[PDB]
C-alpha cells in the first residue's frame, strides 16, 4: 500500500508557514501523497470576499507543480461543514486496506481532541501524527492519558500497519500567520515572500483581503 498523509487548515490564506511544514512532513514520514485538506467552516465565518472556493484555488496554486503535495477539496464540496471523523471515514473509504494513512494535528488541536465527534474511532482509520512545536506546553489533560497509553509510539517510524497509533514530531514552524498576512494586506502592503509565489500572484490578480 501507500503512504498518505493529511494536514488540515482553514488556509486562510495557506501560507509558507503550512507549506513549509508539508514539505517536512511529507519528508520525515517518507510519503507517497501528503494531501492538504480544506476546512469547511460556515460562510459568515469566511473572511469578507475571501470564499471557501477562493482558499481552495489557493491551495491548489501552492501545490501546483509540487510532487507528493496535493489537495483534497472534499469538505468543501458538501452542503455545510463535517466531523473529522466523517471526512476520514470518507478518505479511508476510497484506500486500500493496506494503505497507511497520517493525519497530521497541532499539539493544541490534540489537547482538545477529546470533544471531536467520536475521538474514539479516529484511529480506527489512521495514526494520528501531532506537531508539537517551541510554543506548546508539553502536558496532555488527564481525559489523554489512556488513550496515549493504549496507543502512542516512541518515532513515526514505530508506526505500524493502516493506522491506529499515535505519535509526536518537532518541528520549527516559520514565523507567519494567516493572521498577520491578512493584516499586512488590509494595509496595503505586500505579504511576498510570506506566501508561496503562485499563492502571492493569487491574492494579487484577484485583489484578495481588500
Amino acid at each position: 500500500g501507500k503512504r498518505i498523509g493529511l494536514f488540515g487548515g482553514t488556509f486562510d490564506p495557506v501560507h509558507i508557514g503550512h507549506m513549509r511544514s508539508a514539505v517536512e512532513m511529507a519528508e520525515q514520514f517518507a510519503l507517497d501523497e501528503l494531501r492538504l485538506l480544506p476546512n469547511a467552516r460556515p460562510p459568515h465565518r469566511e473572511t469578507p470576499q475571501v470564499s471557501a472556493a477562493q482558499r481552495l484555488a489557493m491551495v491548489e496554486r501552492a501545490v501546483a507543480g509540487v510532487e507528493r503535495l496535493t489537495v483534497d477539496p472534499r469538505e468543501l464540496q458538501r452542503d455545510k461543514p463535517s466531523y473529522t471523523i466523517d471526512t476520514l471515514e470518507s478518505v479511508r473509504a476510497e484506500l486500500a486496506a493496506d494503505d497507511q494513512l497520517f493525519m497530521l494535528i497541532g499539539w493544541d488541536a490534540f489537547c482538545g481532541l477529546p470533544t471531536w465527534h467520536r475521538w474514539e474511532a479516529l484511529l480506527d482509520h489512521c495514526h494520528i501524527v501531532v506537531l508539537q512545536r517551541p510554543d506548546a506546553d508539553s502536558e496532555p489533560p488527564e481525559s489523554l492519558r489512556d488513550l496515549l497509553a493504549a496507543r502512542s509510539v516512541a518515532d513515526p517510524q514505530a508506526l505500524k500497519g493502516p493506522g491506529g497509533q499515535i505519535t509526536f514530531v518537532w518541528q520549527t514552524p516559520l514565523a507567519v500567520s494567516a493572521t498577520q498576512i491578512r493584516a499586512l494586506l488590509g494595509a496595503g502592503r505586500s505579504v511576498r515572500f510570506l506566501v508561496p509565489d503562485a499563492v502571492l500572484n493569487y491574492i494579487e490578480a484577484h485583489h484578495l483581503y481588500r
